[PDB]
């Protein structure tokens, strides 16, 4: 375990947008921000981790976690960076291809018609009520998973007596990957879905 931590060594980071806030500190911070606004901190540990943290929704905040490759010494920001498995040159990079795409397909999700606001168990009763409308008719909806920032619920009945079953859509920055496959929209998700049922 490694002692280098934010509250022994603290780094500076030459961008404006780097707060030597912690991971909690960042949170406190963005609950009075909108979406997408976000903070570059030091990582709780480690010389070779940052993190930005960017805020989802109310209450709902996700860490992204940076690697440096190339340092040119303990304190000196990585030449090279990686994300999610991807490389990137410097941290204007991560916030406009990584990040920002991040939130454009955030607002496509949660701006369409198939996405219902609320808890789990809140859209859960709504999905309930609702296929008993049209009975024979099947539903699906999408909604916010508030346990693991970065992941939505796709909840769907075939019909009003059948069970209520729910799979889970993870966030990328190049689209919604639903079981083994990643959709770059909101419009090829829900056809994906849809071919899922005919299998």
């Amino acid at each position: 375990i490694d002692p280098f931590t934010a509250k022994r060594t603290h780094r500076v980071i030459n961008h404006p947008y780097y707060f030597p806030f912690n991971g909690r500190q960042a949170e406190d911070y963005l609950r009075s921000k909108e979406r997408g606004e976000f903070v570059i901190r030091q990582s709780s540990r480690g010389d070779d981790h940052l993190v930005i943290t960017w805020k989802l929704d109310k209450d709902l905040f996700q860490h992204i976690d940076i690697q440096e490759l190339e340092k040119e010494n303990p304190l000196a920001l990585g030449k090279v960076l990686i994300v999610d498995n991807q490389k990137y040159n410097d941290l204007d990079q991560i916030i406009v291809e990584y990040l920002q795409n991040k939130v454009r397909l955030l607002n496509e999700m949660t701006s369409s018609e198939k996405f219902k606001s609320g808890t789990k168990k809140d859209v859960v009763k709504f999905i309930e009520d609702y296929s008993r409308v049209n009975p024979n008719k099947s539903v699906y909806y999408f909604s916010l998973n508030h346990d693991n920032p970065g992941w939505f619920y796709l909840m769907f009945k075939i019909n009003a007596n059948s069970k209520l079953y729910t799979w889970n859509v993870k966030l990328t920055n190049t689209g919604y990957f639903l079981v083994n496959y990643n959709y770059p929209s909101v419009i090829q998700l829900c056809n994906g879905f849809k071919t899922l049922l005919k299998s």
